[PDB]
């Protein structure tokens, strides 16, 4: 008899044990939390307004060619702003895939700029870490200014730049144009604009989100917090509310801010999990501004908003994509619990299973290289030629990475975890692809952590067997009660 | 048809992914590597001396009533010399495990000192963390301390340290004290003077120890760097290499000095990885040093080596029980392969086999909570009763803690991986309990990482199953070869 | 004799030598360099419009009746975010005056909040010092904003920052709403509207400015480097140039581009100082951007955007050692903690046109403290350990402390830009790191040839300031506890010379 | 008149101001405090102990040929471990002086390894800054060995070290063996043995140093700190104390002891400082320590061991202003950076007795350089910007050079202590942060009584010293482009009075 499981497009996978039923309030993120949008599509309007805003200040015409390719970027790149790469990376800095421009430079090729295959990740002036979905045509733009300037004649390509003549051109200079240019589309209304005027376009939609938040007010509080004015707000929160019945059904429609006992619009994070600005009310019907204190507010901090609801730190779970420092846990004042949105685990899970022929390829070319060794020790002068199978894991094994993409699988290359895997680990209680998996679980169901294995772990049997000595080392009350208490929530 | 593996306390655990027959030198640490130190003789000696190392320095005579116990400290555990607390930490910082003394103090009751169960390892100040095998009487003194002074009706308990009369003790300052003991018993010969007039009772010996390192002579280079001195390096390797026969059936003796290429004492880790001190050669039957390039080195540095054996960097696997930081990564030229002592993992996997009754009722409990929760949803308001198992869970679980100590497992308390445990699988390219375990390996055998599975990997199956589009988002030329090499080290 | 020196109000001080024969290239900023913004007309413009657009976004009407107050701020003040003090510190930390609202803590009750009269200048998070001219109205409204939450009884004064009821505001939150309020004013052009529709009351002319920069250019090259765009450098540039002559009276007039090689808008500092962004020539005809340079006709324009100082140097084909950099703004230890080499620095202090009137036109207040200090000597003269006197000194006191007190306030509420009492403040100090040169204005070059060697002045000691160069007849030998019982062929510096 | 001012060889020179009579509790350092050690005796004695050291542990026997020169060394010079140099850097990190072993690099030769003549002072991994009196036979070794290297054939010399046939020695690495070696010195008793076996040659006694201490006892408590254990430290002090009277000539001799309200030995400083170790009282009639305080007769003992700053404040009943703590050694901002009040401070610098005889036996030096700097205005006089002149200043330029480099070579081979030329070393900036008081001994506090308020000497920068307090009549309106179109009851200041 093996153990129940919902299914695996339904289940919210749990990091950290959490009980659901000690949850009071309920948090959540808008932008790519509630309002998830549309995947490719969401990622070529940006990319496009990004390209017109760097040709609209000088950069050349043929950047206008360019076309946001799905395919290439995932999430969680590391852009070396000294050499123009992009990198993927290991928990602890190692290299696993680097790219220049669009050429994927092997092993020791990579061995030239990085001698030992290693990043040190606090230099933040050299390494940018793209990590949201924001990045992701930010990823690709920067691969495609990297691929223009080494293949044009115009240009002569060099180790950090490029020469435009008797001038150089580094590429920190031209990463800095590419980071002004994504913020001033975000922060000048162009994306906010051409999204508001077509939002079946771009904004999913979908009647299970009401639901669910219904059912959560019922047995707690619900709450919203993003960096977006109220006037965005309003038009994103409206579409995704706009059914003829109401959550139940044959019930009626009833406003948005209606599932909220609290609206926290321009919450400016991170500065908002610190001392943040000052919380004022929000006059919907007029927009009005008034500091101190409806249920709309503007600004504030994560502690004016826990003060507000009268809730604890883990009494709230907050829901959201972005992943966060170890900054709310430095407070002298309890922490959120925190559920991460993944929307790549969709896909991920598609992999995972409809192509398990190359994982069972995969795992028989494992267990016939065991063989080749299997009667060989250090006496052994044996030398087993495995030419032929390595090679044949090396082409199902890169089958299995463009399965996810040019760039694979977000959380892991081969056997090592990403770094973006690790930032999973470290900062989500839960995550799921969507919040809405949280609509097959019962509000008082105990998500329970599953073990990790390490390698002597996972590759040793339970079952039982002169050991050397130099193993064995040559062999105050005891507790009588469990020493810990972070697989209960209790 | 299942893999083939060898004998659970004769493998050798892989990390990262390493072509053993790329491998042209082998490094050797001493101390706990070649030289293994009895369990807990080892332990206990320098318990004593430290203890008398107190004593004379103004410590109450009381203190010479303590006995080490093996069966309290684990290694890995952060100090806090504010509070004056043992901590078992996970890999970012969370607490699992908190003893003040010898009381180990429930969940709600930590909050008081650790509002979010969490420490900040960066506060180096503040926090010690007892990675070393020498560390372990250091750890288990520090808890005696604080236990004495606590219930000692001479000195006042408080906050941050203790009161005698009218004077304040901190635990900083106390910490200091102890740490100034260990390195003067160290430092002082104390230590080395009891362990090599008796070295039957404190050292190791073994037989299979010169027949892999003149396996490994055959095949490449073998050098050994400790930071002790050539007199003491002596004692203990002519010790462990006192058989009346060689290596090999029939053969006769031959002086330890023979399996090694290279020599270096005095090496003062962890400058060695640096700049180091300047290489000098000893003349073994004077002791005389000379600046400058026999086979005993002095000093030096890790590149100095490096370069002595025209080798390069990942041509060497240093063998060694110490863990460093990502220093040798920083430089401009290749550092060595890992294989890291552990030698806590011989009893840790007798637990792991000889203890299956506890595993199986674990995952029993699991699967029975499971079913509970069966058939609810969001819309269930129904509440199992799971108090009754949970119970149990917890008395299974601190069980199998007591099985490792009543500091519990060294990599893992309950399904949270520890501090040390993620230092290991940054650090070690290959790990085991001793080094002998290469023994049951060819030189050209291909050690390959096991994938260490995320939630949503070793909770999914691969086999096949709409879709809500809040996770789908509603849904260059690419490279033909694989595009990352570190699975099969080529 | 005595040294012969310039008018007072015409000198250019010398803190490191510099040998302007060998200045090849004059650098200038635009903003409080070029452009010398009226006062206090224009710290009161921005104060306004720092105050309306608090008001727009929640703050109480109340704050619209203040009014700016030119008395109360000095450049270079420190605000402490944790209890929204405004700090005078000296080039350690230690702290000189301490101001909470309008009300000015004293002696014993600053140790309350600080202990040892001491801040830690590196805890960035908690201190921001407020160092730029752009800084006063700044300066003046987080004074006021304390002052007005403390006094008004809708709000309850706690330690870290006020309860407006249930409701918590920090004194760090509100410091948070002040910086983005000064920036939007900024950076939304509302200052910058205000300024171009009536440059006759914001921006001081003269026509000495286009002489002496017409100097500049037949001696060497002479070029702009802003962070303004080039719409807003052009009103400004011609507004300053708008005479009816050019360089002398009597000459044509032409235009301000002709006084410059090389024009650099946007230029985002202090950014530009390190990796900056890609340099892109401007097409004053159009307004459009291109980057790197053209290559057809348009080649020969002047103006570009963007780039890098390191990019400039090379335009100009200057090593940084041949450029004096003429601006208002101290930086950091970064140009010179490059490969390349750095600029010299001019450094204009406005500030010193009035700290030079009161230390020439209130000698009647230096000359009394120097005679209470001679007294006070008189006191305890002919006295040693050994002595069991304690002369009556708090009447003398109680005269320094008034006289000191009066010479305060001729600077202002906050006192001297450069000290307090006997102490440099932190700004001070940092004009000793940053500058070779600075005056109140770059326009007192116009009074040095561009031979002239300027020597550095000796900053002494207190060993050396009270100690002549006297042979002292000691009858009791030395103690030994002193002098432990102790009895190259060219000159190795050259720092005084500048000579390379 | 002139104010009066004691002896120069007298003096206590004032940073910030102190009133004597606020002071309750002397604190005392011993080593280069109390116990003065016989230069060049003691330097040259730590020399050959640690050329010693480092023979026996490989290093070649050509370094016992070396001999120990006190012209040489100046303390406070940085060691660039990575091109093996040391340097002479001002407060701000610009380079003054730069030698390689024995060999002086000058001018633009420096620019090679110090592009902008600068180094960043906090890269504490490459640069090693040798403050302390014991550093000096330090500083002369490094030069030593550098200069061996590079002239012995056996080497080549690279740019950051030598090669030894195919193994390379970096100068980071030849370091940290001559740091080894000399805290191996320090701390084996090999240069303890040595000092208390021939005290009268490597300690200097003065009859004036009991008298002092009898003196600050009668107005207030003293207690003595230092590193050194309570053996050396009796050995040491019995010998300062060993006259056949007592304070005064004529009366009786009594114990060191009975001079201190308190002994502190094994300090740990500087972590004495900060959290130190568990105090511990001493017994001196046995040796042996305990943790605390004795309870019974033993509490009448006044020697304890380890401890902090704030366990002896605790002990004493005194506050950290109450507290004048005397010593050789500067300490970073740390005490002060706590939320208890740090202490008062009297630094040692012996090195002002040399200084002060060069301030007034040369003064013909200083005359011609105040001579050649007045002719060299003379010059320039009537000249602007208009003026094409270019007066030929060559020969008073090598005039100022030559008598400058004698000036410094009348303190040594690497100049002034305090200045090179005309900018203050980082030495003297740091004696500005660190001391509110300086002298060349603390017996100069002999000369002053317990009730004398040292006030401070204001620090002038360039715009005051070179500026007086005259009305200038100035006929021409000040340009606008300086003055920008410009036209509390009680002091808000106390540390220049310090009555809190």
């Amino acid at each position: 008899l093996k153990k129940y499981r919902r299914e695996a497009y339904h289940r919210v996978f749990v990091n950290r044990s959490l009980a659901m039923e000690k949850i009071k309030c309920f948090g959540f993120n808008m932008d790519y939390t509630l309002a998830v949008y549309k995947s490719p599509e969401y990622e070529s309007l940006g990319f496009e307004l990004t390209v017109e805003r760097l040709v609209s200040i000088g950069y050349p015409q043929e950047l206008l060619s360019f076309a946001y390719d799905s395919t290439f970027p995932t999430r969680g790149l590391v852009f070396d702003t000294l050499y123009g790469n992009l990198l993927k990376v290991d928990a602890y800095g190692n290299l696993l895939v680097c790219a220049h421009g669009f050429n994927f430079i092997r092993g020791p090729e990579t061995r030239e700029q990085y001698p030992n295959k290693f990043i040190q990740r606090d230099d933040t002036e050299r390494f940018y870490i793209l990590n949201t979905l924001f990045n992701l045509p930010e990823t690709y733009l920067l691969a495609c200014l990297v691929d223009f300037f080494t293949n044009c004649p115009r240009y002569t390509s060099c180790e950090t730049g490029f020469k435009d003549g008797d001038l150089f051109m580094s590429y920190r200079s031209m990463f800095q144009d590419v980071r002004d240019a994504v913020d001033w589309v975000h922060y000048k209304g162009s994306l906010k604009e051409k999204t508001v005027e077509n939002l079946e376009k771009y904004v999913v939609k979908d009647g299970k989100l009401p639901l669910l938040l219904s059912r959560m007010k019922e047995v707690g509080k619900v709450f919203l917090a993003t960096n977006s004015d109220y006037k965005y707000t309003d038009k994103i929160m409206t579409y995704l509310f706009d059914f003829p019945h109401g959550p139940k059904p044959g019930s009626s429609h009833r406003p948005w801010q209606s599932y909220f006992d609290l609206i926290l619009v321009d919450a400016r994070k991170p500065l908002f999990f610190g001392e943040g600005t000052v919380l004022r009310q929000v006059d919907t019907k007029t927009g009005k501004l008034k500091i101190g204190t409806g249920i709309v507010y503007s600004g504030g901090s994560s502690d004016t908003i826990c003060d507000l609801l009268g809730a604890k730190g883990k009494d709230i779970l907050y829901i959201g994509d972005h992943i966060f420092g170890d900054i709310l846990k430095s407070k002298k004042r309890q922490g959120w619990r925190t559920f991460l949105v993944i929307p790549e685990l969709a896909q991920e899970l598609h992999v995972w299973t409809d192509k398990s022929s190359l994982f069972e390829e995969l795992q028989s070319l494992d267990i016939f290289l065991a063989e080749l060794y299997k009667h060989l020790d250090s006496s052994s002068n044996e030398r087993p030629d495995i030419s032929s199978i390595q090679r044949r894991i090396k082409k199902v094994t890169h089958d299995m990475d463009m399965c996810y993409g040019m760039m694979g699988s977000l959380f892991r290359s081969g056997s090592r975890q990403t770094l973006f895997a690790s930032q999973v680990m470290r900062y989500a209680d839960l995550y799921a692809a969507s919040f809405i998996n949280l609509l097959y679980y019962p509000f008082s169901y105990l998500f329970r952590a599953a073990h990790v294995l390490m390698p002597h772990e996972s590759t040793v049997e339970h079952t039982h067997v002169m050991e050397s000595p130099l193993a064995t080392r040559n062999r105050p009350l005891a507790p009588q009660e469990i020493t810990h208490c972070h697989d209960e929530d209790d």
